[PDB]
RNA sequence: ACAC
């Protein structure tokens, strides 16, 4: 599943207790313990929705020991193959418009909506190949559509 | 330096 979070840009002395306080104060449930390394940690959310909520509400915003947090879907390096998530999609944008951008970098085998409580839309994309997803990520992360900057990232590709 |  897509419930595991990566938490990056952490203080030298950030520990599980701090992260437990951050999620409590942001009222984001977590499904298990926090595993703190050096500058980054991992934690599981009960479902994909809460994981996405944690990303939207904490990433780049939440400061901790003066350092702001990065929160992303945790994706093992080996599983960065064909699948992306695109966030901050203009709310009522027709899928023909989004798709016309996606096809410019490869064959899109699947394109699915992630229903979110923000105004913007979120979709999960599967391209034919690793090379195509990499290109689509390079050219679509940061692309300005209407007035929204698209946010593109890997999600686990567990079938390759 | 997304865990080794």
């Amino acid at each position: 599943s897509m419930n595991k979070l990566y938490i990056g840009n952490l203080s030298d002395h950030a520990g599980p207790a701090d992260l437990e306080s951050v999620f409590k104060d942001a009222k984001i449930p977590v499904a298990g313990p926090f595993l703190v390394k050096t500058g980054y940690a991992f934690v599981d959310c009960p479902d994909e929705g809460w994981a996405l909520k944690a990303i939207e509400a904490l990433s780049g915003k939440m400061e901790l020991h003066g350092k702001p947090m990065e929160v992303e879907h945790s994706v093992p390096k080996r599983q960065r193959i064909r699948k992306l998530q695109i966030r901050n999609i203009p709310p009522h944008l027709q899928w023909e418009v989004l798709d016309s951008l996606l096809v410019q970098y490869g064959v899109v085998e699947s394109c699915e909506q992630v229903n979110t409580d923000s105004e913007t839309a979120v979709v999960n994309v599967t391209y034919s190949s690793k090379d195509q997803a990499r290109q689509a990520l390079d050219k679509l992360n940061g692309f300005q559509l209407e007035n929204f900057t698209l946010k593109v990232a890997y999600i686990p590709d567990e079938t390759a």
